[PDB]
């Protein structure tokens, strides 16, 4: 049982992990297409003697944080032990060789979307963002008088083939993730493969349409069974106006007796209804884990509120080092130290913050964030809270 | 079609509306108990003439507000109208009386919980809180390390019958709806009701159970039909202690699959796992409903985050009044003035900002809420937002 | 195995056997009420030696035919033969006894509700009525233009409690019955059996409501499990104005999304609505199943159209007559022959012809009525066609 | 927003506007065959400025109505308005240009199959034939003694492979659609289509099979998903015999549970069987609707029942003019008259009436059609009544 990058060679048998371990795998004409996402001595495989019985790799990804700051990130992803190699921790020496090269390369943070909500909080890694399924059904949704682009003349949203139009979704895109917390760089590989999962499959997805704005698209095809549902696969709004006006749009499929979409809490789609409760949260679920790998490089590097005043303290990562931590004027000043801890918490508890998803003030209450200062823990809150809601950019 | 305060003779017939308006009529027996809160001239029915076709009323209730100030509170219930009389104008013309009412009787704010969420807006009534059903597979849940009361020695909770421990759930509410925004004082009419609805009924729900910590309780029974979930009706806690220690004992109920409770979005449950994930959100509505009557009174009243620095800024409310309010120190001074709006919203919406459960940006977002002021917003935002998480006591 | 009629000794035996042959058994108190039904020599029990294996009753019944025309109907229930008797010819020999007692007695028809529709074909029932179940979702349900009723001022329909109002149901009821094809006389021990009924059961049906017109009512009560549908149980109006009105009123029940009823094919609420496709058909089944016991007696006792030509013809029912049939003026004149036969069929399809449910030539396409002569079958067709649609009046 | 006919540049726009608005969409492979049935102008688009917006169509139909006579039909098609330009008044202004043209053409008739049944009520159109889905289960069912082809010897039921006996499935159809009221002239393009989705798609429909009688055939397909459930998508019978015999070889089918079919509410199968109750109407909707477009025209051409005797009328359709209607000796004469109307109806009423689906009698009731004289309203029932049950011929 031995530790090494993959050769060459290697790819075939990891692929078979991949399509034992993952049901959606797309098989290996879209591997060649993400593969270009890994660096040199980004993945690492697992050989009994000889055949692959556990891999894992990591991509270079642009993750957008507040402060409209964008941290080079090193994507964990195609994590799988075989079946026939369980409890043998090869996913743990897997993790701590990809965790040693992804810091000697210099990000600063790691992400990942997990396939079970209790591994990946051990190896330090923090739920970061919420998904948040809406579900509306549209036969009584009616817009409220207050809500944007409800006036006479034409509509500015259009209803297109999403092929026909990829120059400007990438433009879109390009500004609504420079702009948003939990935000990606799409490159140019991925947009093939969205655009390729656009059209009809035999016996597959059903074709997906587009309906495009000057600063926004919606992404959305009927759902395969369930003839009555339209899933919006991806709405991207650089303004409020795009945002209102996609939406008047959706509600207009008139065929349908539903629209879902994954969004984020703080969509503000059921306030532009006369009935907020037509917009039902169906599921919620984690979205973008973090683990924070240089703790002062990430605490520096991102912005804080500007309303809370400046203030010191000391927080201690466990087995993270312990810093001199002053956070004024939006900035964070994140020094070495040996001075008393003011705030104790995991690796993990950091990074769960670290987009302002979730608040100082509920992880205090469970005890994953100890300190004897409630004003520290009110001004904790405030600072790494978000001005930009944060939002979950696609899986990976 | 007269409207009247009911005399004596009118409960009769208002009894039967409520029979064929409402399924979860329990009968004038406990009618008996719910009538002592609304006072008198708290109640208008409209005759056909004769019958009963139409009734409101309001009850005296105690509302905590952020900065854990309590407020007089008109609680609007017993609102239907009969089949044989819709879309006639009797709610619009029965909401106008009770308001009035209310309004000269020097209530601040009135609430109410909602049948439908397209009817109250309207009326000027905002969503206020959040409730959210959480639903724990208990089969799977282990507590993580830093989780409170994990040590060995005795278990601080024990399992009671409700009704040999009114005492200390009493007192154990009346500190909890003191220090939380949302909480309701519970008169010892309603706790004669709720441990009525305690013991089993003859083809009903089944007996309820108590735990019962110094610093809390949680009412909990099995599901009527499912046999393998309890739901968690009631749980107070007043400490972080006490919450991790109820849920270990819930958690420890071998014989269920699953636990679920109504609660609200920053219940910490879900941090106290080694998997977040095990707590799915399974149900998301609007709690309790929020009718700012008087707005200087109302924003004079609560208090606010001490983090934001000193701010002044015109508020226009639709049809409400125009003020100066002046927010510093976490204290907050409202006075008239005809100097230019920087916000102007509807009445409902200062309603859903009033305890911190909906953000200014959300609301502005979908164009319920106007600035031309990007920093007013941020500053409003942080101001309105309550240290302590808002939660639903009670329907009513 | 003997065959005899019942002592008082036997009935406490013949409840064991109703226990175990109908669920919906509502045991001997109300037993006592359908009882007086029964006419001296109006049951048989089949005595193994000893216990009861087998019963059947007749009820004297009148039920209203064409023509507005009241005949004494033998109404066949409490049919039952022991599981451990089944195969044995005791059905078979309990319906010959009775059928010979209903002829020598007078009786022109008999009538029964079939358990299962492939028993009573063969002892020579026909299924005359059609039950037809309409669902609406009230939700979307707005009145047409055409609509009666829909005028500005007070609602002639009042919500009132079944009990109070006994007086003016039977009233209703009786204007009712004596008008429409299918109706029955329901005698003082059935209403009292009905209003018993309105009451809520401790873990069973919920409480029944009355709307109340000048010209019709309607009983409806809410789901046991789905609290939002609302079945109604019984809808009598002798009036279209009184039909709209009532239908108003149940569409005004906004707390459900769905009523149901039981209703004839030929029920006018579909065309009332602007969408038609809201009132779907959820269920259909035969409701009251009619013996010819006396053809001749049977067939001038009814009315026939008075828009078909005068015409003759020959019928022969199987081992039942043959007759020289005259029917003009909307009289049939029926007396015996041995001329030649123009019309071939057994009684039972006799049966399903006489209250104008099925269509004579929808009968001859399935061979079960013979003629070759196609004008004929068109003149029965217009002849033994009702100008009132047929509906099943209750269940016995 | 301009109305013209569109030109070959509009089509793919067209196609794009169908896909997103029709699930069905089969693609423009087999559009090229639908198309050939419009005719010139037989098209109207809404372009906004630019892309289609609103597109509508008829296709040139021959429909059979009662007294086999066969009318030029404008079918109405592809009627689609894009979910970005709803609430515009683009359908009424789409609709109004068709109905020029397709009157100026001298069509006395339109008609079209309803995606919902709530709108074309309000543009003359009324539902005119039912559809009645009928559901066996022939693990029961057992022909009854009076049932044809019962008989020892050979079957005339042949089990084929549709494709191979087209020209035997075309030539009884031919005969079919001229003997029944609500039949359509199916056009070669149409056999095309029908025999191209006869045989089985990759994880789509399974294969069609054929039962062939010299005088009728049955095209069946086991249920994608439903193993046990025969759907047969279409039964042609031109004899008794040959529904009898057809319907034999279907519950010979033993592998299946169920046969499904979507049939007419006067289908004599239930009356082949021992149980009536056997054949479960599962299902009922509207199936083709009629706009008159020329009242005297359309009156005038229709043959009505020889059984009444004589009479004349003036009859005034809303806004459709007013006449003199004399219905004798089973044709009438339909002349201008300013004489006092004894009837009014608005022109959807009398679509519905026009095919002997709905009794004038039900639309009575309802206030759809008003007059003051109860003998007249027996008399039009009798006469508009259709000898040969009205059927639905394919969905276009
Ligand atoms: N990284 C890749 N992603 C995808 S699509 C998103 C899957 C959802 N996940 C399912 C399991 C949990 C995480 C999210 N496809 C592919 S294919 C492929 C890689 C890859 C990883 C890079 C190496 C080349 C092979
Ligand atoms: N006010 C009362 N409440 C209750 S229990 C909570 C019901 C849930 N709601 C269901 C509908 C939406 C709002 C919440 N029971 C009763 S009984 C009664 C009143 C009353 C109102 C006071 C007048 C005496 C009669
Ligand atoms: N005749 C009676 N009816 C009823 S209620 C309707 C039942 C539905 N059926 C269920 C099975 C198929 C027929 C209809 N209850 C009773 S109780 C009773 C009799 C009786 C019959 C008269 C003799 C006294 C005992
Ligand atoms: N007219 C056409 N029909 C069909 S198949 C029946 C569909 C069911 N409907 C679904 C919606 C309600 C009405 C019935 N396919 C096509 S494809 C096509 C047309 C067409 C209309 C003619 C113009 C060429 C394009
Ligand atoms: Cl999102
Ligand atoms: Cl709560
Ligand atoms: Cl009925
Ligand atoms: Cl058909
Ligand atoms: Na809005
Ligand atoms: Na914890
Ligand atoms: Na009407
Ligand atoms: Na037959």
């Amino acid at each position: 049982v031995t530790l090494c990058s993959p050769t060459e060679d290697d790819w075939p048998g990891m692929f078979l992990l991949a399509a034992a371990s993952f049901t959606d795998f797309i098989g290996p004409e879209s591997a060649t297409a993400w593969r270009t996402l890994v660096p040199t001595d980004g993945a690492v495989v697992v050989r009994d003697g000889s055949e692959v019985v556990g891999m894992a790799l990591y991509m270079d990804l642009r993750l957008t944080v507040p402060g409209e700051v964008v941290l080079p990130t090193a994507g964990l992803s195609f994590v799988a032990v075989a079946p026939t190699h369980r409890r043998r921790g090869l996913l743990r020496a897997m993790c701590a060789e990809l965790h040693r090269r992804i810091a000697d390369s210099g990000y600063p943070v790691a992400a990942l979307h997990a396939s079970e909500g209790g591994i990946y909080g051990r190896f330090g890694y923090g739920p970061a963002t919420t998904l948040h399924e809406l579900t509306v059904d549209r036969r009584f949704a009616r817009f409220h008088a207050d809500a944007p682009g409800g006036g006479l003349g034409g509509s500015s949203v259009r209803l297109v083939r999403p092929t026909e139009h990829r120059g400007e979704f990438e433009a879109i895109y390009e500004r609504w993730r420079q702009q948003v917390p939990g935000g990606l760089l799409r490159p140019q590989v991925l947009w093939d493969e969205l655009l390729a999962e656009a059209k009809a499959a035999p016996g597959g997805d059903r074709e997906s349409f587009a309906l495009l704005h000057p600063d926004g698209y919606a992404l959305y095809r009927v759902d395969r069974t369930d003839l009555k549902l339209a899933r919006v696969s991806e709405l991207r709004a650089v303004t409020a106006d795009a945002h209102c006006a996609l939406w008047r749009a959706l509600i207009g499929l008139d065929s349908m007796e539903r629209i879902s979409i994954i969004t984020h809490p703080q969509d503000p789609l059921p306030h532009l209804l006369t009935d907020t409760r037509l917009a039902r949260t169906t599921w919620r679920q984690d979205g973008l884990w973090l683990r924070i790998m240089n703790v002062p490089a990430a605490l520096e590097a991102r912005g804080y509120a500007h309303e809370v005043g400046e203030f010191s303290t000391v927080l201690e990562v466990s087995d993270g080092g312990r810093f001199a931590l002053k956070i004024g004027d939006g900035r964070a000043r994140c020094t070495p130290t040996d001075a008393a801890a003011e705030i104790e918490m995991d690796r993990d508890v950091l990074g769960s913050l670290y987009l302002g998803a979730h608040r100082a003030s509920t992880l205090a209450a469970a005890n994953r964030l100890r300190t004897k200062d409630s004003q520290l823990l009110r001004r904790l809150d405030a600072a790494f809270a978000s001005d930009v809601p944060v939002q979950t950019a696609f899986e990976f």
